[PDB]
């Protein structure tokens, strides 16, 4: 039959989809959510054998264990066990596009289990097996007899085993195909793996049972009243004595209950559903659910007899909330949402695509701790627990059908074809049937990157009709089609339009007002966090706050999909596309997270946290204005901490309790803040602290902060005329300057400070030289490849212009002795093939004070691509333990990504000055720095810098972080200027003009001294 | 042009049409019709089938056609004749002046139906004036109303020709047979004969 | 497989639907709507045998005319040939309502035809067969080999026979089932044939 090559067969003998069941036989257990003896797990150790194709599986396997099989843990992805390689491809399908066929060499995993079944389960009732996730298609046998088949790797497939089992020992045999026709609908940009990667369980149901139940909550105008409606369906023999009772509980209290016999109202000329019933319960002043306050009730559905005997009970958590779009705005409980979202794939560096409670909780806590309130299921239904956690911890969720055909040409080739309507339909409908009762799900999504085809319009309509309580969104086909309630573009920029034909990406501000457009706009993906990224983040937040119809977005994305590999010594390292022999592959494009695979944050996470703050502030005089962006809660677990410092030196501080109503303001008058007795800039820093612990945070958690410059007293007190006069010694090849125990050496042939001493200790390993380039960020590279250069990518422009190869030609080097100092003057030209790219003119003034003042004036040819940086670099000889600076910090910060960083005095270990991006590049810059300390050196000025043990040369030539090695000494990059890093996307230039170095003439000055 | 979908004998009528497991089978009965007939100028309206209640499957297919072939309205009478799956109010046997307020799927007087609060579509009966036997009493009543109300745009009489079948007597004389005459049982007897013309096309 | 009792299967190997084609190889003929030498009718005399259920159909039938079959005109309704009774029910289904199953006694019409195909047709191009209407579901064999299956009694089912035919004489075998899961969507008030 080759069912796996036929879109017309998506399953055989599969039971209908429905919400989570447990078949409890005790009401209390249902109410409290305890475990159910009627729901058993089959996860654990199973037998497994790999084959290259389904045709190679021995028939003996159906009846007996293969002696060649191994014992492995289930759930699992077999690539994680090393049976075959996982494949990292982004858009291009991993198999030849020739629907609906797949490769003849189609890796097959034969899983089997021997287990016990108690006669009590067989003597009455129904025993079904549930596979929550099997990728991508499979056949099932039980005791050698064929049971059925299923597709859709991301939703549960359930079969009735009632007639196949025997009391005692039983054996299940599952033949899992890596590729199937379902793979044409599973082209998400992630690792391509396979196996039984979700839970397996057995559920016992009475023959007369609850087969489905749907819970809805509607309200009055101001939400002080609601009605909960629960429709319940049964299977089995109808009897006049059956009843259903639905009761609602707030904690230990039963707030409402209703009971009725089966028999729904009249539907049409033929009557109504004799097998269903709807109970309606009134609820006064319900406690409402939101991500701010995830209040939940418990609904218990009991199927029983009139005389009181329970047959079975099912139940769910209920969140009383209304989701609606009105007048162009997405409202939750009547208030307009501001989505601080993130897209999150299901990814574990060791376990592949298997998800566990611990990792999910870790992700949720980190999200909430970082000010996210929403998550998009990119791009498939998630493991069932996810929703439970969202409901209880409080996150808004976008539940998304497992449908993505990115690699088709054109993209909607399958989605516009009615022959593919059936398969797509089940990916949508089975998702709704499973998740419709979770209150955290507030929006349904038709899938991702599958163009816009008629099948999408049909499925949009189905959802609208079946579940009017949640908007439907879908971005394919230009993000504003007839199959979406929300304009939900991916990577549309704030101000810049990208008028691509047919599917333009307009500036979001502009998009909202196009003629006749009225919907809200929430980006389904934006701020591509690949590598050193998130430049321009604040630009989106500022727009979201100013435009009512700009209601936020989902950052792409949560966590790097890197996988662990081990070297010859068993030491683990993070691997990306191609590292498993997979080819073709998309290299590092699988790593775009705010967090590394092990959940350690990348520096962009703090930028996100700050911009997504729920409190906004203004400073006027001695008054701080705090505005709340919460929609529902008062700031009942917050206090404002304030601190005033002069050039880093604490001067005054305090705390004030915060008492702000949702959307309100509170004015806070700061105490007289006496004048500092010294030159310097006074800075005011505020932070909102949560004194009390919460379910998702520790006492003392900082939720928001902001800084402002207060008075500044310029230094007008001239030197202290001091004593020694430096002395100049000239030779033909150098200029040497001596000052006591310190010496400085300027090579006359190169024109650079080539050496410096403190005592007899040389301080340099490499001369101080200008530097106009950076080890390219992933945003600088984009999709450029050696085998396929993208000439428009910054890195290519740079390379083509000869920036990385340019040679400094000395134009001048003079020495002058002044009264109390020595003055060296140099001028150099960088050229490439005859063209002059940059001109550097400097002065170095050395005084009796031992300070060397450097002045740098650079010219950049208007016609060469704007350079990545304008600074100096050198290799210092020592290695010191700490780095201390007065400037933006403490984490890595770039011009277009520095809002979260605060100006203060920071001191960290050297290692913290390096960001270990898996694909290495320029990293660890701190901007707005007035003073930098390392070892015996001190540099003062107004610059940006990075310091670490890796040269830019090494960063650029090394593709994986585990391969870098500490060089001798310390490499210091000190920049007068540095280009933005971008990130609106990582495939086309994205550094906004205000952050490109295009002024043509630049000036910077630094004093380097030792102390 | 009407899709081959009718599930009249289900209880309730939309049992299969509201069930997603039946969407695929339904969908090909609609899509394959459009693919076959969309170039004929004579087809001016597409219909989702007949007497199959109103299910979510209908809404999905209504939207599919609207999306693929905007040149022709889509109609469907199931579920009360004015559901979201119809561009035309297309009742069957609604009366001119008399309401028949059946629960859930009322059949209002056609003149009253047009003006229900918020209603704006045209009304064309998909079936009316059931010509079973000595019938068509009250036919003129419909015409007078269609001529007087702009939005009453007519209708389709039920139906053209009697579904009688030929059988032969002991004399080999052919005679007109109806339900039950072939030993078929249960059967609906003479209900198969509702035309304006006899099976041989002779007029009634 | 029992495909006729599974609404998940409404066809097997059936070609995509499209508007009326004739494959003219002359523009003037297409312009004038004249007969096309590339569109042939197979209507006329066929061989037919009636069985009470699909399980009673002999395998020999796939490769050889059943001696007991009759020669009958096609297109036709077998009830009109006296093979079994036409049924007149209005609303109530003619079968027990128990989707997606049908009765075990399911009248089966076994039709066949021996016909010729010109060499030119097989030397190049694609040769398909088109059944404009088969009520209610059927499996198709050509020269004893299985080709495909189809449902929906009122739309054409098309199959590519390019790989199954030979120049000269060929034999089609069509096993038509009276009831199928497609009958659940075929409850119109008319004779059930
Ligand atoms: C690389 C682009 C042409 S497609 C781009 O690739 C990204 C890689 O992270 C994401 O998968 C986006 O969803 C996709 O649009
Ligand atoms: C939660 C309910 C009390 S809302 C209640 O519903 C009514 C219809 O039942 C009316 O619409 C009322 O105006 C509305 O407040
Ligand atoms: C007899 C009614 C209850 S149903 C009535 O039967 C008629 C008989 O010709 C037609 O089939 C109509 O379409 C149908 O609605
Ligand atoms: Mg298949
Ligand atoms: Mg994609
Ligand atoms: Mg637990
Ligand atoms: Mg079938
Ligand atoms: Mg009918
Ligand atoms: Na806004
Ligand atoms: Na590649
Ligand atoms: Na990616
Ligand atoms: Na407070
Ligand atoms: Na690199
Ligand atoms: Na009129
Ligand atoms: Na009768
Ligand atoms: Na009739």
């Amino acid at each position: 039959r080759r069912d796996w090559e036929n879109p017309g067969v998506t399953q055989l003998n599969r039971l209908a989809a429905h919400p989570p069941f447990a078949s409890w036989r005790n009401s209390e257990e249902a109410r409290t959510d305890r475990p159910s003896q009627q729901l058993r797990s089959l996860n654990g150790e199973w037998r497994f054998a790999w084959f290259p194709a389904p045709e190679a599986v021995p028939e003996s396997w159906l009846e007996c264990d293969l002696p060649e099989a191994d014992t492995v843990v289930v759930p699992s992805n077999w690539q994680m066990h090393g049976y075959d390689a996982p494949i990292y491809t982004n858009v291009t399908y991993p198999i030849t596009v020739n629907p609906p066929f797949v490769p003849t060499e189609n890796p097959t995993g034969c899983y089997s289990l021997t287990f016990n079944v108690d006669e009590s389960w067989l003597q009455e009732g129904q025993t079904r097996i549930i596979f929550d996730g099997v990728n991508s298609a499979f056949h099932l046998w039980c005791n050698g007899r064929w049971v059925g088949y299923g597709q859709d790797s991301r939703l549960p497939s359930e079969f009735d085993l009632s007639a196949f089992l025997r009391a005692g020992e039983n054996r299940l045999a599952v033949m899992v195909l890596r590729w199937s026709d379902g793979s044409y609908l599973e082209d998400q940009d992630m690792w391509r793996m396979s196996g039984i990667f979700r839970d397996v369980s057995l559920l016992h149901k009475p023959t007369t049972q609850i087969s489905d139940f749907h819970v809805a909550t509607r309200f009055n105008d101001d939400f002080s009243r609601a009605v909960l409606e629960a429709e319940v369906q049964m299977c089995g023999e109808l009897r006049d004595y059956l009843r259903v009772t639905v009761s609602l509980w707030q904690g230990e209290t039963q707030v409402a209950s209703g009971t009725a016999p089966f028999g729904g109202e009249i539907i049409d000329e033929r009557g109504g559903y004799a097998d269903r019933v709807t109970l309606r319960l009134n609820v006064e002043n319900p406690k409402l659910w939101s991500a701010e306050i995830p209040n939940l009730y418990r609904a218990v559905v009991e199927l029983h007899t009139a005389d009181g005997t329970l047959i079975e009970a099912e139940a769910c958590d209920v969140g009383f909330r209304e989701v609606r779009i009105e007048n162009g705005l997405l409202l939750l409980n009547g208030k307009p949402l501001l989505i601080r979202g993130v897209n999150r794939h299901e990814h574990h560096p060791l376990h592949g695509q298997v998800m566990d409670e611990q990792t999910m909780v870790q992700d949720i806590l980190l999200m909430k701790q970082n000010n996210f309130n929403a998550v998009r299921c990119s791009h498939y239904p998630n493991h069932p627990l996810w929703y439970t956690l969202c409901d209880r911890y409080g996150l808004y969720v976008v539940d998304e059908a497992n449908i993505e055909t990115n690699g088709m040409v054109p993209m909607n080739r399958l989605t516009d074809d009615p022959r593919w309507l059936p398969a797509m339909s089940e990916r949508v409908t089975r998702m709704v049937q499973r998740d419709r009762n979770h209150p955290s799900v507030i929006i349904w999504s038709l899938g991702n990157e599958s163009g816009h085809g008629a099948n999408h319009d049909a499925l949009y309509r189905w959802i609208k009709s079946v579940d009017p309580s949640r908007p439907v969104q879908y971005e394919g086909g230009g993000a504003d089609t007839t199959a979406t309630d929300i304009i939900c573009p991916m990577y549309a920029r704030v101000d810049e339009d990208q008028p691509f034909p047919a599917v333009p990406k307009w500036s979001i501000k502009k998009w909202l007002s196009l003629p006749g457009e009225t919907r809200p706009l929430i980006l389904c993906e934006y701020a591509h966090a690949m590598g050193n990224s998130l430049g321009g983040f604040a630009k989106y937040w500022q727009a979201f706050r100013q435009y009512p119809r700009l209601q936020g977005g989902f950052v792409w994305d949560w966590v790097d999909q890197s996988l662990i590999k081990y070297d010859e010594n068993g030491n683990p390292w993070s691997a990306y596309g191609g590292d498993f022999g997979d080819t073709p592959n998309d290299r590092q494009f699988c790593m775009n997270g705010l967090v590394f695979a092990d959940r350690t944050p990348h520096p962009a996470l703090t930028e996100a946290k700050h911009q997504q703050q729920f409190f906004q502030f203004r400073l006027s005089g001695q008054t701080i204005e705090v505005t709340s962006e919460y929609l529902f809660r008062h700031s009942d677990n917050e206090l404002l901490h304030w601190m005033v410092a002069l050039d880093g030196k604490p001067l005054a501080s305090g705390e004030v309790p915060l008492d702000v109503a949702p959307q309100g303001k509170q004015l806070i008058e700061l105490p007289e803040l006496p004048q500092p007795e010294s030159a310097g800039q006074l800075w005011l820093t505020v932070r909102v602290v949560q004194p009390n612990a919460t379910a998702w945070s520790e006492a003392g958690h900082i939720s928001a902060w902001q800084q402002w410059r207060l008075a500044e007293n310029l230094s007008v007190t001239l030197p202290a005329a001091s004593h020694a006069i430096p002395h100049l010694t000239t030779s033909e090849m150098d200029f040497c300057i001596e000052l006591g125990n310190k010496r400085w050496q300027f090579n006359r042939q190169s024109g650079f400070l080539s050496q410096m001493w403190i005592g007899d200790k040389k301080q340099l390993l490499t001369p101080l030289r200008d530097q106009f380039t950076r080890a390219p960020l992933d945003n600088d590279i984009g999709v450029s490849e050696a085998t396929r250069i993208d000439p428009n990518a910054w890195v290519e422009r740079w390379k083509a212009a000869g920036h990385y190869q340019a040679e400094a030609a000395l134009l001048q080097c003079t020495a002058d002795t002044l009264a109390d100092a020595v003055l060296i003057t140099t001028a150099h030209a960088w050229q490439h093939q005859g063209k002059t790219l940059f001109i550097s003119r400097k002065t170095y003034r050395i005084d009796g004070s031992g300070q060397m003042a450097i002045t740098v004036d650079v010219e950049v040819a208007s016609d060469t691509p704007h350079p990545a940086r304008i600074g100096l670099n050198c290799q210092l000889a020592q290695v010191a333990e700490r780095v201390n600076w007065l400037g933006l910090g403490p984490q890595e910060n770039y011009p277009d990504r520095l809002t979260a960083a605060c100006f203060d005095r920071w001191d960290l270990p050297l290692s913290d000055m390096y960001t270990p991006y898996v694909f290495p590049s320029e990293n660890g810059l701190r901007c707005g720095t007035r003073e930098l300390n390392y070892g015996p050196h001190q540099w003062r000025g107004d610059f940006q810098f990075n310091i670490s043990r890796y040269s830019q040369q090494q960063l650029m030539e090394t593709s994986h972080r585990h391969l870098l090695h500490a060089e001798e000494g310390t490499w210091l990059n000190i920049d007068g200027f540095h280009m933005g890093i971008g990130g609106d996307d990582s495939w086309s230039p994205s550094v906004s003009a205000e952050f490109q170095l295009s002024a043509g003439r630049y000036h910077y000055q630094l004093v380097w001294c030792q102390k």
